């Protein structure tokens, strides 16, 4: 039937429906530390999200969504390895049904417990459904998340989450701050990518975060709650909607730190 995260839906299957699933330049990768270039032309990431407006959080069935107000620069991401002006339209996890599973990049092998992804497109092209088809139309920001402290500005997305347990589920989520997601350094990794789930497009300059967000083994414990399926129907919980590493092939993946 249609992709999911299961054994004949999951992964491995996307390529009968989405051949681009073998493409040139597919995400998730492993991120090799020793291999990685250091690229001293790379500026620094220019994060602006104090007019950041969120509207809703949504379950589509493959993770919750939050989304966010993107009809102007309100919440913007420039500079790294960017040319122009991203707009954040949404963001969402991927995690485990452990903690030693669930993020979806790894670093020299070293799988999270969850990754965060922040998803902007380029402003040049108009909207998000014409971004999503040219190689530089989308930037997204990765997340590592640990387990260890709870995040204070992650309980707001951990409470609501119960009203929004089945696929299709939305509900009003409005003046959330999405600065208090961010670690404290912006060190980076870049390379060039792709969605990490169907259709696999690869329109996605990636920017995934050195320093990792610690959160609580009872907030992520919820994220665990949630249901793959639709109200009425067979309960299958929310876990491992992650995609593993893909080759990186004729890629090199840049750090803007030494
Ligand atoms: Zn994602």
């Amino acid at each position: 039937h249609h992709w999911g995260y299961g054994k004949h839906n999951g992964p491995e299957h996307w390529h009968k429906d989405f051949p681009i699933a073998k493409g040139e330049r597919q995400s998730p990768v492993d991120i090799d530390t020793h291999t990685a270039k250091y690229d001293p032309s790379l500026k620094p990431l220019s994060v602006s999200y104090d007019q950041a407006t969120s509207l809703r959080i949504l379950n589509n069935g493959a993770a919750f969504n939050v989304e966010f107000d993107d009809s102007q620069d309100k919440a913007v991401l420039k500079g790294g390895p960017l040319d122009g002006t991203y707009r954040l339209i949404q963001f969402h996890f991927h995690w485990g049904s452990l903690d030693g599973q669930g993020s979806e990049h790894t670093v020299d092998k070293k799988k999270y417990a969850a990754e965060l992804h922040l998803v902007h497109w380029n402003t040049k092209y108009g909207d998000f459904g014409k971004a999503v088809q040219q190689p530089d139309g989308l930037a997204v920001l990765g997340i590592f998340l640990k387990v260890g402290s709870a995040k204070p500005g992650l309980q707001k997305v951990v409470d609501v989450l119960d009203s929004i347990k089945t696929k299709g589920k939305s509900a009003d989520f409005t003046n959330f701050d999405p600065r208090g997601l961010l670690p404290e350094s912006l060190d980076y990794w870049t390379y060039p990518g792709s969605l990490t789930h169907p259709p696999l497009l690869e329109c996605v300059t990636w920017i995934v975060l050195k320093e990792p967000i610690s959160v609580s083994s009872e907030q992520v414990l919820k994220f665990r709650k949630l249901n793959f399926n639709g109200e009425g129907e067979p309960e299958e919980l929310m876990v491992d909607n992650w995609r593993p590493a893909q080759p990186l092939k004729n890629r090199q993946i840049k750090a803007s730190f030494k």
